DNA sequence: GCTGATGCGTCGACGGATCC
DNA sequence: GGATCCGTCGATCGCATCAGC
């Protein structure tokens, strides 16, 4: 089935407006994505924080386009020592940023809340990186528990998993599949339980299907809607009376994932 | 400098078997 | 014998390097 993501709420359960728009986004190839007017596409979104994942550019070879955004003006970017790599683009400047838990996670931490964003290791084609990626699950976990701020946090990103079987259009005949082994699903679990997190677009959604970020270039996948909800904004409890919606962007075109958008009333 | 071949990382369609 | 379950296989894209001119 097709799907159509409501329209934005912009105020809070308790009638507060929204005040902060995050958005992120899995560009598959930076140079690419502005190609294929990816930036035009920001630039009517206007988020005040903008995480992308998958940029495959390191910092010498960011298109000129990236300099020309006055209200995403603070740049931080971080790729593994043409593939991976992450970036964090604010309209105000963070407090804090540093990088890793390899170019996957940029932490930065603002006034009032950290910012996790992560591109989290794909199991790979026949499951030949599953055990590196519970690896990594374990130790990103213990990461953001040992967080020395008393902030609330955001994670968002590319989590590289749908969480249970409503997040994705063939269940059955992809449990032996990166992105959704019963190894990946059980590490989001823990990963929410230990944190802990809430996904926000479940919280506020938890019954509706055929909502997804990604589709698979092949097959005509997208035109379908035979795709995987991979991309996800997670919040600390405390975040929750704050949290007026939490968009999936489904029409923005420039990449095999869309972007998803997050508004915060703080 | 530029193109194209190749390599790497990144599952839905399909055929067959089992179940009642 | 329609529904379901399971394993197999070809395949989109962006970026790298390499060979050639």
């Amino acid at each position: 089935a097709l799907y159509e993501d409501p329209p934005d709420q912009k105020t809070s359960p308790s009638g507060k407006p929204a005040t902060l728009k995050i958005c992120s986004w899995n560009v598959d190839g930076l140079r690419a994505w502005i190609k294929k007017k990816g930036l035009d596409w920001v630039k009517e979104e206007a988020p005040d924080i903008l995480c992308l994942q998958e940029t495959k550019c390191s910092e010498n070879k960011l298109p000129a386009e990236l300099q020309e955004l006055p209200g995403l003006s603070h740049q931080y970017w971080s790729a593994p020592s043409g593939y991976s790599g992450v970036g964090l683009l604010s309209r105000q400047a963070p407090l804090k940023v540093s990088y890793g838990i390899e170019g996957r996670v940029i932490v930065a931490e603002f006034d009032s809340f950290v910012l996790v964003t992560a591109y989290v290791p794909n199991a790979g084609r026949g499951l030949v990186r599953l055990e590196y990626r519970q690896r990594w699950d374990e130790a990103f976990r213990k990461f953001l528990k040992g967080l020395a701020s008393r902030k609330p946090l955001v994670l968002c990103g590319d989590l590289n998993v749908a969480h249970e079987e409503i997040d994705l259009r063939n269940p059955k005949g992809n449990k032996k599949n990166a992105g959704f082994t019963p190894q990946e699903r059980q590490g989001f679990g823990e990963l929410l339980q230990a944190v802990p997190l809430a996904d926000s677009f479940r919280h506020l959604y938890p019954n509706t299907p055929y909502a997804y970020t990604f589709w698979t270039y092949m097959m005509n996948a997208r035109s379908k809607n035979v795709g995987w909800r991979l991309d996800y904004f997670l919040l600390s409890h405390s975040l929750l009376p704050a949290l007026c919606d939490s968009k999936i962007r489904s029409k923005a075109l420039g990449s095999d994932h869309c972007p998803i958008t997050l508004y915060l009333a703080l």
